[PDB]
């Protein structure tokens, strides 16, 4: 569509392509992973337990929510991870 | 809609979704009491007497208001409670 | 409204809403007045004589006038008073 | 309107409502004259003649003209006076 | 058309007519890539296996999508290859 | 207009409203003089042969030119005369 | 047309009329090229071998293309050459 | 008709009538110079070898053209003479 | 008719109706001139040779023209005289 | 009518009601006048010469003329008297 | 125009008006000249051979071209000379 | 354009002109050579074989690149030669 | 582009022009070895093999890295080698 | 990212590329301990535990934190081990 | 979040995260008392009755209050204690 | 706020919290009072009746007005007392 | 205001509260005085002849300046009386 | 001003309010000559005839100029005198 | 301008006003050469052969150069001459 947000795995950062944004949190969090693992993925075998999503020093949002109405857009989010 | 705002529950900041803000102080310390409470709690059992909200070294919000037109928007606001 | 101000009742400084700042001078003092014993009054048996509002080292504000003509917005305003 | 200036009256700075600033000097001597008045007078005996507004370094500012066009705004003058 | 973009190649950059940008990932790569051996090619023996487009510090760009919605335009990616 | 100096009459610097500045340097000299003699004249008996005007280090302004177009604004200048 | 450019040979920068910009590079180059040496030839005699366009960071234009539709207008490109 | 342009002519810039801009550049700079001397001709004797017009750090504008296509309205152009 | 100007006679600026513009410049020059006159003219002896009209850096203007087609509307210009 | 016009009389701006704003200078300066009478007037007994409308920065328009074809619509002119 | 700049002729220092700076290095020599000798000039008769202007440990900047793209603005130039 | 450099030529600083520096090295030392003779020739027969540019303590700068995109602006570099 | 940093090789330090410094740290170290043998090369017969790039008493950078993201800019780092 | 530490392995400070800094504490004495290695390591075998980093005097930094929340960024650290 | 301490139990100074500070004493002091023990404990057994933090020759920082409004940020505080 | 200061009571010191410092002098006595009272009282039983408050050899503070603005901030003042 | 000076009458010193030191001498003797009084006075009934003020071996200030404009701040200053 | 200096006059040392020092010598040694006589004067009757200024051992300083060109400031200069 | 320095001429050492000490050594040794016959000349007649200035056992100094880049400010330089 028009939307677009910046994921932070680690030392790679993702950028996120989020179409329209309509969508909860979840279905985003597969995109990402699905490009990190796109990124570098050797064989897959892993984890992928993110457990939320942060503005610089701003605090977790929910991690449910239509990601449109409450985070806005082009912005760059960090993922706290354990994944390895 | 396209408001929101920042509670600081002590070391966890938690982003507020806040929809329209359209709306008297309580809800609000409600759903980011439930947002404290889906970021770590583990049972549920403690207590959850916020006191009231502040900006930086910005005085006490009226704890009741119509937040969206006393308090604007995108703001970190803390909050000075007992919840142990 | 869209207005809003802040006042200095010694050590809590009480963020007044001011809605649109259509007023005389003394309506404010009451809600601010309204606030600090909102924010600490035990049993309601004290005074609350303030005598005036000031800016840092800004001096003194007259005490009458329609305040969002001579006052701006969002400003830290102190207020010395007796009210022990 | 949206104007406003800053007399020192000795150890008091007087705020100075100026409205539009939209006047010869005269008036706004008055008008702070009386907020010299509505400060601290006791009884009214006393002088006030003001003789001259001035910027901190800056020299003395003709003390007829059309303030606004002068002198500029949110400025803090001083004012040398004996009233005593 | 009317769109157009940015590859940064090593020392040359590489200023990328894009037309519509409607289009995956993998034409555009070609037609730099051209572009760059339309720069400087001596006798065409080389390599020219670029792995992903960037953004500043702004993370790996997804490598197959339609261009223009996830990537906007009249932007500078680099781009991190061996050709050599 | 908008436009305003300061010529440094010896130990009174003398605000000189200056109105537009569209003006060669004559009557300014004019305006600051009865400005000088507006601030401390006796008997109107005296001289007025003010030599010209300087910036701190700063060399000699030309003493004709149109002032604002070599002059800038809100500047400090001194006067250099004999006035006794 | 209503379409015009830049190009930067050395330190003539040399606007060039480019009337409607549809074209492939290759004549603005000639038109330039003429006014380069309508604005300062003697004898004529010397090389033209102008090597591409560029941005000031910006990267090479590719240097065929109808210009208008990789390239903006009124812009200043620089021109890279051996004329000498 | 509605077109006007601006050549500076030294230190007066000389305001150009220019009517509807339907013309090769000649009759221009014969207007303007025409206007130069309407400035400020003592005994018509001179010289007036006027060699191009400037836009300020913009390049040379090919001087003959019809001055409408190339060159926009409302512009000052510099010019850059002998004349003396 | 619905054209109007402003000419800048010194620190008065003299708003001149201009009614369609449709004249050459000097009855314009008459008439505020008469405005000038109409300002504060005391006894009628003077001077009333004004030189030109100017834009704040703009050049002169060519000063016998069809003032609506060269010069636009509702524009400070300033007049550059003698009078006194 | 459909036209209207402001006045400002000092502190109080007086929205004056103008009809179709065909009349001389004269009767408006009397409705105006009326109003700011109808203002504040305590007994009457005062003084109404009030010398002439201004623009904020813009000069004196005439005082005469058909306002309407001068002077546009929806204006704010201050007025510059003496009343008291 | 908009541009100054600064000669320093020995013990006095003087200001050099510079209009638009368009112009090679000559005739502001000369009108610094002018300005020189309008500062102190008894009989003329003297010489005027400058040499070269300089910043201040900054070497010759040459001594022809157009001052204001070598040299910049509202700087300290230095001015050795004979001219006794 | 806007860049200009220092190169330093022993006892003599020259200033150099650089317009935009866009150039390889030689150009330029041809111009400053230019200028060292411009400076103090007696008659040209000397050499001019100038080894390499510095910094204070900064290292040498490669002697082809393009000036302005190793080197930046306004800066003073040193030139060791000889040129006896 | 913009990077730019400085090698030091023993007594001659290298100014190294890094373009955008988007690079792993062998080609660098290669560019500015070939700046070295540029700096006093005779025969070409010799060894290069540098070990490693230090920050004044700060430790060994590693050797591979995008050396832009490590390492920040305009920064002296010499270099421990053997060469001879 | 931007971020990066200084770790010191006994004598060979090791610079630690840090990218952003969002990680817990272990992985950054891994990148360390792997430089360490990659300084001076002969066969890999060999101790690696390291106890603990510190500021000059400054005391025990927690050894599991998100390093860059706690320590701030571009600051030398020591380490303390045995490794041998 | 930003903020940071550090406390001087004994021989260790243990450096405290303090995140944003926004606190009582109390928590910080279990903090750093869980960094000790978390510095050289053996087995769990020993006291913590830590009685207060101090500045070098500064006097005792009441042990209750928010410290971050007390005390400022990246001090060194001691404490004095009995926890054998 | 951000205010604070240091009395010193006997052989301790005791930092006063001192919020903003808008307060006459007698409130911040009594805090220190109640912190001295705080730091090593056993019973409540002595007596408090400081005498004033001094800097190292500076004199008397008077001991009412408002400190912050007699006295500046982070000083170290000590207290002369009985209290025994 | 955030002026403060230093007066030494005799043994203890008495630091002046100045507010902002826009005064002549007159009120800050009197200040001082008043302060010497609150100090030791036993009953009223003394002398305040007090002849001036000393810097430690500089000389005498004139006893009737804007003390501020002569004296700067936060200095001591003596004072040499008879007051018995 | 912001300028003062320090005159000895013999066992006196007079502090001379020298206010900005743009003045010649002369009416400083009035000024202190005033203070003088203003420190010890009974019967005005005696002679004013100081010879000159002086350093402590620095030499006579020309006692014409403005003094705080040559001069600096907050200096002690004594003065040669016979006033007897 | 903001240059000083002081020769000593035998007994009397003469403070030399300096301006900017751009000059030759010449004009100073004859506005010194001024001064030490405004110190003490009787009729004029005497010689003024001065050799060179020395510091105290520092060697002689040039006597021709632009003193301020030899000599530097501020100095005590004794002269060495005949002068009887």
């Amino acid at each position: 569509s028009e939307f677009k947000v910046t994921v932070c795995f680690g030392r790679t950062r993702v950028v996120v392509p989020c179409g329209d944004g309509r969508m909860k949190v979840f279905s985003l969090i597969q995109q990402a992973v699905t490009r990190y693992r796109k990124a570098v993925a050797k064989d897959p075998n892993y984890w992928i337990q993110v457990h939320r999503l942060e503005h610089g020093d701003g605090g977790i949002l929910d991690l449910d929510d239509i990601l449109c109405d409450v985070a806005d857009d082009k912005d760059r989010l960090v993922a706290v991870f354990d994944e390895q």
